[PDB]
């Protein structure tokens, strides 16, 4: 009966349909390189579907006391993001032939970003919630820096069509990811200005764009073929 349920339902639908479509297209292709991108990219909305569905059915929500009140916090989001965000990075890394060490560092930073975001989301001392938020944001900015400078440098050694597809996906990633810390800061987890129903709408748009939108761009490109 929670007012945000409608956006959880729509999120479930869009992630489910995205997953099914990517699976149908992916199962059809024979190229080994393209199959790898399909496998990674189909798994992303599949995981998001399972977590959206879990939240829709009333799981992954806990009450956290801070600022003198009991606050509803969706922790299931972090279980989704812990796996889906590095998978998205791996898609980008494979496109540009990024170094193994660069991948390890980016994925490591991503784990820090999600883990500290979750710790912040669960923290009972109000001021300290924002310390964890700041650490998580710093880790995110490391990732965006590496994507923008490092991965782009690697992309420039690829065929222009691969570099071009990478730049579109890079741009989508920078724009969408950079919004998440702001939604958290102003929403249910942070300042409590934006109500949970609207916050859930915002994360749904961001999530669907970052997974299904991203995947549509990637999987329709010739860049994924060996
Ligand atoms: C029956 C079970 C468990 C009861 C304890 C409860 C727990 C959470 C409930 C759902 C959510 O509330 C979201 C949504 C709100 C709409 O209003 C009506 C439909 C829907 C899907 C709900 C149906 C049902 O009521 C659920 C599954
Ligand atoms: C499919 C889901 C995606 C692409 C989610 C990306 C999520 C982030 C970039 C979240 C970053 C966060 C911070 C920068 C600090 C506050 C808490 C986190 C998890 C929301
Ligand atoms: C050579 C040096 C250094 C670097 C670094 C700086 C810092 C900072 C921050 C942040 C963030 C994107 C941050 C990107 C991109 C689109
Ligand atoms: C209340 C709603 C959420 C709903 C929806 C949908 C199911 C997916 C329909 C697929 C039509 C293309
Ligand atoms: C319902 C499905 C989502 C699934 C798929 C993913 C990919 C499996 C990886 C194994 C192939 C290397
Ligand atoms: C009185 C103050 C405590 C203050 C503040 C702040 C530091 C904000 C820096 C954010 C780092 C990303
Ligand atoms: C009374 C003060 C405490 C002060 C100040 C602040 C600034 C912290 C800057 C941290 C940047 C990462
Ligand atoms: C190999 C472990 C990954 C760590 C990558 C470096 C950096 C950053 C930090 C996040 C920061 C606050
Ligand atoms: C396009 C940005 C408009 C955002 C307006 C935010 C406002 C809030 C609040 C007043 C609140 C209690
Ligand atoms: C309790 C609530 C109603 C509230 C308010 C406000 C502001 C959210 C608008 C910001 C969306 C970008
Ligand atoms: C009270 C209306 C219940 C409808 C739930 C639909 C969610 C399933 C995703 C399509
Ligand atoms: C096509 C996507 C199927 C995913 C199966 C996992 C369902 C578990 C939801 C709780
Ligand atoms: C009392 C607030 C002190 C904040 C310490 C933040 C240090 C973390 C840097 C990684
Ligand atoms: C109450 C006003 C808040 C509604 C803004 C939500 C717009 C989301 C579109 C991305
Ligand atoms: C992985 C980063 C650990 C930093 C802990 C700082 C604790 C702040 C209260």
């Amino acid at each position: 009966g929670r007012p945000e349920w409608i956006w959880l339902a729509l999120g479930t639908a869009l992630m489910g349909l995205g997953t099914l479509y990517f699976l149908v297209k992916g199962m059809g292709v024979s190229d080994p390189d393209a199959k790898k991108f399909y496998a990674i990219t189909t798994l992303v909305p599949a995981i998001a579907f399972t977590m959206y569905l879990s939240m829709l059915l009333g799981y992954g929500l806990t009450m956290v006391p801070f600022g003198g009140e009991q606050n509803p916090i969706y922790w299931a989001r972090y279980a989704d993001w812990l796996f889906t965000t590095p998978l998205l990075l791996l898609d980008l890394a494979l496109l540009v032939d990024a170094d193994q060490g660069t991948i390890l560092a980016a994925v490591g930073a991503d784990g820090i970003m999600i883990g500290t975001g979750l710790v912040g989301a669960l923290t009972k001392v109000y001021s300290y919630r924002f310390v964890w938020w700041a650490i998580s944001t710093a880790a995110m900015l490391y990732i965006l820096y590496v994507l923008f400078f490092g991965f782009t440098s690697k992309a420039e050694s690829m065929r222009p069509e691969v570099a071009s597809t990478f730049k579109v996906l890079r741009n989508v990633t920078v724009v969408l990811w950079s919004a998440y810390p702001v939604v958290w800061l102003i929403g249910s987890e942070g300042a409590g200005i934006v109500p949970l129903n609207i916050e859930t709408l915002l994360f749904m748009v961001l999530d669907v764009s970052a997974k299904v939108g991203f995947g549509l761009i990637l999987l329709r490109s010739r860049a994924i073929f060996g």
